C-alpha cells in the first residue's frame, strides 16, 4: 500500500499542475511582460528579439508552466507533505498545518528572492560589467534570457525547500545536525552543479550558489535539540 499511495498522490499533484497550467496559459501574455521589465528598463539599448522564425509560443508555454507550478505549489506541497508526515515520520496534526503555511509562503518567497535579487543581480553580472556596452546591443537573444530568467526563478523557489523539508527530516531523527556538517563539502559541489545547469558563466553560477548554501547553514543552526 505504501506504494500504491505515491500513484494516488502524484496523479493528485499533476492534474492540479494541468489546472494552474490552464489558467496561467490565459495570464502569460501579462507575466510576461513582468519578465521583460527588469531589462527593458535598466538597458532600453539591449534589444530582444526572437531569433526563431516565429516562436513567440514557445515562450509563451514554457512561461505558463512555470509559473503554473508557483500557483499550484500549494497543493503539491500539500499533497508531499500528506504523504510523509504523519503518514510515516512525524505524528501530531497541528504541526501539520503551520508546515504547509509555512511551506507555501516559503515557496513564494522562494520565487520572489530569486526575481527580485538573483536575477536582477545576474544580469549585472552578465552585460552590467563597465562599459562594455559596444559589444552587446542588437545582440540579446530573448531565449536565452527568458529562458534563463525562468529556470532560475524555479530552480531558486523550490530551492528554498530544502530547508524545512531537511528540518522535518531532522526532528524525525532521520539526519542529525551533525551528519550535514560532515556533508558540507560534498553540498558545495551540489550547490555549483546546479549552479552551473542554469547559469552560463561562472560570475553568475556562483552568485546565485552561495544563497542556497547559506540558507542550507541557516537549517543546520537551526538544528537546536
Amino acid at each position: 500500500e505504501h506504494l500504491r499511495e505515491l500513484r494516488y498522490r502524484l496523479i493528485i499533484s499533476i492534474i492540479a499542475f494541468l489546472i494552474g497550467s490552464g489558467i496561467a496559459f490565459y495570464f502569460a501574455k501579462y507575466v510576461f511582460e513582468i519578465l521583460k521589465e527588469p531589462i527593458l528598463k535598466s538597458y532600453p539599448e539591449v534589444e530582444l528579439i526572437t531569433l526563431s522564425p516565429t516562436e513567440p509560443l514557445f515562450i509563451l508555454i514554457k512561461i505558463s508552466l512555470a509559473v503554473g507550478f508557483i500557483i499550484a505549489s500549494p497543493v503539491i506541497l500539500y499533497q508531499f507533505w500528506r504523504f510523509i508526515e504523519p503518514a510515516l515520520y512525524s505524528h501530531e496534526k497541528r504541526a501539520f498545518i503551520p508546515l504547509l503555511l509555512g511551506s507555501i509562503l516559503l515557496f513564494m518567497l522562494g520565487a520572489l528572492f530569486a526575481y527580485f535579487i538573483v536575477l536582477p543581480l545576474a544580469l549585472k553580472f552578465l552585460l552590467g560589467l563597465g562599459f562594455t556596452q559596444l559589444l552587446a546591443t542588437p545582440y540579446l537573444s530573448v531565449d536565452m534570457y527568458i529562458s534563463f530568467v525562468l529556470k532560475l526563478v524555479v530552480a531558486f523557489g523550490i530551492a528554498f525547500e530544502m530547508p524545512i523539508v531537511l528540518y522535518v527530516l531532522q526532528k524525525a531523527g532521520v539526519i542529525t545536525p551533525e551528519q550535514l556538517a560532515s556533508f558540507r563539502k560534498y553540498f558545495i559541489v551540489i550547490a555549483f552543479v546546479i549552479g552551473a545547469i542554469i547559469a552560463p558563466d561562472v560570475s553568475t553560477q556562483v552568485l546565485m550558489a552561495i544563497p542556497l548554501l547559506l540558507l542550507y547553514e541557516i537549517s543546520i543552526f537551526l538544528g537546536k535539540l
